[PDB]
């Protein structure tokens, strides 16, 4: 009983070593740099450029709370800095959780009925020990307060939103995110709490009072997790950078012309994405408001990995909701957690030293893309041409790098992308994958999560269609074949679609 199949792992393309050399790092029109590269060193604390904290308070940047213009109105007429306010709440020793909730509230007076501690209190109080909560208030806690309150000094550069149909890059220091992310839990960035709000409307919610709600058995795993992360960084600087692309393409394939072979495959029923699959271009199961319910519910595949990897957290703070053609591209964000379980089994287990060697830009060598799958409310509706078409071209995005050859591109870590809730079917997930794969010219790595059945399936049909040299265009047909034969006239399908496909081939 194979515990995978195809090609071996070690036959597949890794990073940085089938990574090509990086130019040298810069801005551009297309690219935000937040720190000194002509200072940036291996093992040094980026500088942040500029020297001194420079603010955009508008339309096309993160409005951020040390601004001049967050201000409050106090009473008549006196407007009141709201980063003064901040320093002024949060410069307090807490004890207990009130103190912490108390402080919160002070600066978001209007979400005081609104906003339930619940779930802080009770990791505090009832799952934290007397020694491990008396660390939290004692030495974590007031670590946050002083790397979110040093915000001014580390994010000098105003930071652009990466609104929908920008092709633009930000860069910034592992330190600068996390300056940024001890903010988003104290809920100091405005203009992003109102249910009714419109220009934030369509960007992800950031503060992290939702990760403070409710009492879900969840919620001190996601806390564990996330102190692990703030106990980490605020104790030593983080001395790397982070990259994060926002893609959108025009030109997507005529799936019906590619004239394109299938490449490569591994597949496999054990493993993850993150362990075998590194230095391979990293699959995010992502919701269109990337991160999903990060700082609120959620607790499947892009939760944890936002978890384990919080720095992934700050692309809430500016990246707009993913149109159909678009994806996210994150590089360099690091591992500081392990865990175990899924879902409503997920449990903290211990902290992670990340191993990933960095790049020429200080990067760690894990590159992640964030690519959504469609939420279905009838199983039928996937079979439809449309339907199909929009997700081979949302994963054809997240794979394809233009101008970059193909010997210079990893393969590609994935697995059963949009399954469970979002009523996707694997079969016909993992074809889609493996076509824009190969219309990317990557290999692919398919982890099917303890699937063992489906695992020999997509196995049987890859050798398949590769041995009578089926082109992308001759599979994305059978697939039109498919719906129109069982799937158009479907009042109730009769034959599943792997049956189809070896049906349709060898009749031929
Ligand atoms: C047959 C199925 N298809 C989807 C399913 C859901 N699912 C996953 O998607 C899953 C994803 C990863 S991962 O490699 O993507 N790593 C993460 C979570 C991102 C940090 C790891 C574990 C997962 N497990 C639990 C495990 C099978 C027992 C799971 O149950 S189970």
């Amino acid at each position: 009983d194979k515990k995978w199949l195809g090609t071996p792992i070690e036959e597949m393309r890794r990073m940085p070593r089938c990574g090509i050399r990086l130019p040298l790092l810069r801005p551009s029109a297309n690219h935000t740099v937040t720190i000194r590269v002509d200072l940036l060193r291996a093992g040094e604390v980026p500088k942040p450029f500029p020297t001194h904290y420079k603010d955009l308070w508008d339309n096309k940047h993160v409005k951020m709370p040390c601004s001049e213009q967050n201000l409050y109105p106090v009473e008549e007429r006196t407007a009141g800095s709201r980063w003064e306010l901040i320093q002024t709440a949060l410069l307090n020793k807490f004890t207990r959780p009130q103190n912490l909730k108390d402080a919160i509230l002070k600066y978001n007076v209007a979400y005081s009925k609104k906003w339930d501690f619940t779930a802080l209190i009770d990791f505090w109080d009832k799952v934290l020990e007397e020694a491990e909560a008396q660390h939290l208030y004692q030495s974590i806690l007031p670590d946050m307060v002083k790397i979110a309150l040093c915000l001014p000094n580390i994010c000098t550069q105003p930071i652009p939103l990466l609104a929908a149909a920008m092709n633009h890059s930000i860069t910034m220091s592992q330190e600068q995110i996390a300056s940024l992310l001890a903010n988003a839990f104290f809920c100091t960035f405005p203009r992003r709490n109102a249910k009714m709000k419109s220009e934030y409307s369509s960007y992800p919610d950031i503060n992290f009072n939702r990760l403070f709600e409710g009492r879900s058995s969840r919620k001190p795993e996601k806390l564990k997790t996330l102190f692990c992360y703030f106990r980490r960084v605020t104790a030593a600087a983080p001395t790397g950078l982070v990259t994060f692309t926002r893609q959108s393409l025009e030109d997507f394939p005529e799936w019906e012309r590619c004239e394109k072979p299938l490449t490569r495959l591994h597949v496999t029923y054990e493993g993850t994405i993150e362990e075998n699959g590194q230095g391979m271009l990293q699959v995010d199961f992502a919701n269109r408001f990337v991160g999903g319910g990060v700082t609120s519910a959620g607790l499947v595949q892009e939760e944890i990995r936002f978890l384990i990897n919080p720095e992934l957290i700050i692309s809430r703070l500016f990246t707009e909701v993913l149109d159909h053609n678009e994806c996210l591209i994150i590089t360099g964000t690091e591992q500081y957690s392990e865990y175990t379980g899924y879902a409503e089994t997920y449990r903290w287990s211990r902290s992670h030293e990340d191993g990933s060697e960095r790049d020429d830009w200080q990067r760690r060598c894990t590159e992640i893309v964030a690519i959504d799958a469609l939420h279905f409310r009838r199983y039928l509706d996937q079979f439809v041409p449309e339907k199909m078409r929009r997700e081979l071209n949302k994963a054809y995005c997240g794979f394809l790098r233009p101008g970059v050859s193909s010997e210079n591109l990893s393969a590609v870590a994935t697995g059963n992308w949009g399954c469970g809730a979002f009523g996707g079917d694997a079969r016909l997930k993992a074809l889609i994958q493996i076509l824009a794969a190969a219309a990317a010219e990557r290999d692919v790595v398919y982890f099917t999560f303890g699937d063992s059945e489906l695992m020999r399936d997509i196995y049987s049909m890859h050798i398949f269609l590769t041995e009578r040299k089926l082109t992308v265009g001759d599979v994305y047909k059978l697939l039109l074949r498919y719906y129109n034969e069982e799937c158009r006239n479907c009042s109730t399908p009769d034959i599943k679609l792997y049956p189809f496909i070896y049906h349709a081939v060898e009749s031929c």
